[PDB]
């Protein structure tokens, strides 16, 4: 009955149905083939192309020319944790920023022909352990280890030989890999078949799989320490990292692939035919993504084929095929079954979590880019998998396909890991780096926001696919959106407040409107992250963080005193009742960040009354267990609790000239 209980009830009811949108992949969603929305021309779905190429950056001449000469061996890539790209030529290798590319920096500590970088993470007990990442170097002869680290003044990278180094001379090393949660390093040799070696640093390898010609490419599930290997004849290998070694493997070859198809029911497709069989990549699946799905396996025909698992202590089951995606033509099953449209499809090719697919082609006539991203909003609308599929601008050859960023998953269960739409504010912006030989493009990620953008003089589509609430959501946030025409905004208020009249009506029935669904959608995915944490441990969030939310919170907050009478004063007032606790709800949070933005004026004197302000246990514990929900819409303990502590910001020079008078005026009005 009042309105901030009420109000936080609808946001954790909302934050609830947002942790538990469907999971992104289950058999039963393509059974019967894969429902496609396709494009074989760049731009071609519209409104909902998922990435836009935004810029092409050249490998800068200056780099360039320290390539110029190469009698043997040259090579690149991307460093996925440093933004960083890397060139080889025989003996040398150079870093150069991807944000820059006046920014180089050269290794000149290595006598030999390099056969392999990597970037991984170091081991918890060692004298290097503070460092972010190590550069693994392999040689004909050597495997060097250095440190890179960002200098905390030029902010330009800090590359330190750690005196470790490996002989390696008999082996020829291919590939290397770490497990990351012990900071283990795994690596393989073109002269070792398929054997596994490990590299330990206290400089000692040893090899896992000594008492199916060659290993092209190494993998490790982070999520459950597995590594698999795939081999140059196709053949998949998997074990269970252990303390002790590795267990297994177990196999995935092309006769346990016939036999998966044969009980899924799918035969004789020609892209899986023993002759045109052949294994391009092999991409691992995260237990936070799917709990029983371990692997992706792309092939050279662009077949998605999904295999799940299980692991207990010291074993490893065989995988067994779940699922099968064949390429989009132009159920479908059948015709899906022989789709050229992939065919050839290159080991560049990836999948980045969640489920976005980057398909490279090489045709025999060129070099083709395909993405294929789930549409997320419709999942979790209708319970139905679509993948929104286009060409992309890449025409050249792709070298390697790298996320720089973070990915956007919402939570860490299979049960709303891909709920975009939540984690649209939250999460870092999606961006994609495809190193070609020539330049590094980068491709964005379209949010919904965009979507709607696009389709700002009709937005039925979006509805559609969407949802009203989500609609209203995105108009609402649109509306309120810095650096927009007055067209858009005034369309998205428009929308927002009338709907599309004739057409589409946004009300209460006798269930409240997706206006009030919307605002309350944006509120709770605002304050998603901080909700539920803890405000004092000094404070759980640092001060431009705080600034951010409380700015978010203030623009959201004059919107809609300002839009009010149109929103507030039986279904019509059902809904004037709850548009009101929200929009009180909002004021409510305002003033608690505006108190917590007070006390970041001086966090050191802050922390120095807290310390000896913290009064029997029960109540420095209460405090000390405070949610930020618990200061959104503040019971009478805490806001005696929060009372006694301005009363001594204030008795106490802390607060600073208008701090302490804000103060003063808060404990005037509201206390």
């Amino acid at each position: 009955s009042e309105p901030l209980q009420l109000a936080s009830e609808f946001v954790q009811d909302l934050s609830f149905r947002d942790r538990n949108t469907p999971i992104l992949d289950n058999p039963d969603y393509y059974s019967k083939g894969l429902d496609y929305n396709f494009s074989d021309e760049v731009g071609g779905l519209g409104a909902f192309t998922p990435f836009q190429r935004q810029q092409v950056t050249n490998i800068p001449d200056e780099v360039l020319s320290q390539v110029s000469n190469t009698e043997i061996k040259s090579d690149m890539g991307i460093f996925l944790e440093l933004n960083y790209c890397w060139i080889t030529s025989d003996n040398k290798l150079i870093l150069w920023n991807i944000n820059n590319s006046s920014e180089y920096h050269c290794i000149d500590e290595i006598e030999h022909t390099i056969l392999k970088v990597k970037l991984v993470k170091p081991s918890p007990n060692t004298f290097v352990s503070s460092v972010e990442n190590l550069l693994i170097v392999a040689t004909l002869f050597d495997i060097y280890i250095l440190t890179i680290s960002f200098n905390d003044r030029t902010h330009e990278l800090n590359i330190f030989n750690t005196g470790l180094k490996v002989n390696v001379t008999g082996f020829n090393v291919s590939n290397i890999i770490s497990y990351e949660r012990t900071g283990q390093i795994f690596f393989t040799g073109a002269t070792d078949g398929v054997n596994v070696w490990e590299l330990q640093y206290n400089k000692i390898c040893l090899t896992k799989s000594n008492l199916e010609e060659t290993i092209s490419q190494l993998e490790v599930d982070q999520s459950r320490g597995v590594l698999h290997t795939l081999s140059t004849k196709s053949i998949v290998r998997s074990y269970l990292i252990t303390s002790n070694g590795l267990v297994g493997p177990v196999l995935i070859d092309a006769a346990h692939i016939r036999r998966g198809m044969n009980a899924l029911g799918v035969k004789n497709s020609p892209l899986l035919s023993n002759r045109a069989f052949k294994i391009a990549k092999i991409v691992s699946i995260s237990m936070c993504e799917n709990n029983d799905l371990f692997l992706a396996v792309i092939t050279t025909t662009g077949v998605r084929l999904y295999f799940k698992g299980s692991i207990s202590r010291r074993s490893i089951g065989s995988l067994k095929l779940d699922s099968v995606k064949f390429p989009p033509t132009s159920g479908p099953l059948s015709t899906q079954k022989a789709s050229s449209t992939y065919i050839n499809t290159t080991c560049a090719s990836t999948i980045i979590s969640p489920g976005i697919y980057f398909t490279c082609v090489r045709k025999r006539a060129e070099h083709k880019l395909y993405v294929s991203a789930p549409d997320y909003g419709i999942l979790k609308n209708y319970g139905k998998y679509v993948e929104n599929t286009a060409l992309l601008d890449t025409t050249d050859e792709i070298k390697e396909i790298v996320p720089l960023t973070r990915s956007f998953n919402y939570t860490s269960t299979p049960q709303g890991y891909a709920n975009v739409f939540a984690s649209q504010y939250s999460a870092e912006p999606l961006k994609v780096a495809v190193l070609t030989s020539n330049a590094l493009e980068i491709y964005c990620y379209r949010t919904p926001d965009e979507v709607f953008e696009s389709l700002i003089e009709n937005p039925l589509p979006f509805i559609h696919s969407y949802g009203l609430s989500e609609a209203c959501s995105t108009a609402l946030y649109l509306a309120c959106k810095f650096n927009k025409s007055e067209h858009i905004k005034s369309s998205a208020l428009a929308f927002f407040s009338a709907g599309i009249p004739g057409v589409v009506e946004i009300k209460p029935k006798s269930v409240l409107s997706p206006r009030f669904y919307g605002s309350a959608l944006l509120i709770t995915r605002l304050f998603s992250q901080i909700w539920e944490e803890r405000v004092f441990v000094g404070i759980s969030i640092t001060r431009p963080q705080v600034e951010y939310y409380l700015s978010s919170i203030s623009v959201l907050a004059d919107f809609f005193n300002i839009h009010r009478p149109s929103f507030v004063s039986t279904a019509s007032d059902a809904e004037s009742i709850a548009m009101n606790a929200l929009i009180l709800l909002i004021n409510s949070i305002k003033d608690a960040l505006s108190l917590i933005n007070v006390f970041y004026e001086d966090i050191d004197a802050f922390k120095s009354l807290l310390n000896t302000l913290m009064y029997d246990s029960k109540t420095r514990e209460y405090f000390f267990d405070l949610k930020f929900h618990d200061l959104f819409t503040p019971n009478a303990k805490t806001k005696q609790l929060i009372k006694e502590i301005l009363i001594e910001v204030v008795n106490a020079n802390i607060a600073s000239g208008t701090s302490a008078d804000y103060i003063v005026n808060v404990l005037k009005e509201r206390f």
